[PDB]
């Protein structure tokens, strides 16, 4: 893997959860924004892996896990095997991305997509090498108790316009957001 993917959706007041779900009522289009992304695989026989941690893997609901096509790895210092339906389970990002260069996950894997939350977040963001962040700006405050970290503009930058990302305010159920890419290459 020489590159790595996050994603997240973030309130005016850095927010990402309040209660084990989301701080704002469901985006429709939003999400299918956040399936596509993690789910669209450019090569032919492989699937995108997604990483998240242990307390957003049971914010998914159970007959929605594992989130379809997608290899699901699940970050844990605390479980010794992955919870029921989860494909693996990895002590920290960089266990988790060696695993991908074992025999069982070795051309397997397409895309990595990092899907929250906050400390996964946190430790994906500082690994060496490419990394782009997709951040979704919902343009309001909301209530929460989980929050994204602001980005460090040294390292990373906000690029102007991308491929297959729409630029321009979007607007669903009244709430305003924006797609944003950043994007570091060390
Ligand atoms: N708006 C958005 O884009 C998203 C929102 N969310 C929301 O955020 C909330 C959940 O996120 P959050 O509270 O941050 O919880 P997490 O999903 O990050 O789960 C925390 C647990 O995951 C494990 N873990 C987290 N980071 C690491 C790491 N770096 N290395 C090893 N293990 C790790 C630890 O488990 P252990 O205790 O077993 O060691 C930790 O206790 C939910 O409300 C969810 O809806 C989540 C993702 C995206
Ligand atoms: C709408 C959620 C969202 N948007 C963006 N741009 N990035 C994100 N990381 C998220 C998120 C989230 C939480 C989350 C993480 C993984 C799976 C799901 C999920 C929730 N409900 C049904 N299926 C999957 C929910
Ligand atoms: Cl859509
Ligand atoms: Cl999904
Ligand atoms: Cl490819
Ligand atoms: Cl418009
Ligand atoms: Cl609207
Ligand atoms: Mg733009
Ligand atoms: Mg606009
Ligand atoms: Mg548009």
């Amino acid at each position: 893997v020489g590159s790595l993917n996050c994603i997240v959706a973030v309130s005016q007041n850095m927010g990402i959860g309040k209660n084990g779900d989301l701080p704002w009522p469901p985006l429709r289009n939003e999400f299918r924004y956040f399936q596509r992304m993690t789910t669209t695989s450019s090569v032919e026989g492989k699937q995108n892996l997604v990483i998240m941690g242990k307390k957003t893997w049971f914010s998914i609901p159970e007959k929605n896990r594992p989130l379809k096509g997608r290899i699901n790895l699940v970050l844990s210092r605390e479980l010794k095997e992955p919870p029921q339906g989860a494909h693996f389970l990895s002590r920290s990002l960089d266990d988790a991305l060696k695993l991908t260069e074992q025999p069982e996950l070795a051309n397997k894997v397409d895309m990595v997509w990092i899907v929250g939350g906050s400390s996964v977040y946190k430790e994906a963001m500082n690994h060496p090498g490419h990394l782009k962040l997709f951040v979704t700006r919902i343009m309001q405050d909301f209530e929460s108790d989980t929050f994204f970290p602001e980005i460090d503009l040294e390292k990373y930058k906000l690029l102007p316009e991308y491929p297959g990302v729409l630029s321009d305010v979007q607007e669903e159920k009244g709430i305003k957001y924006k797609f944003e890419v950043y994007e570091k290459n060390d």
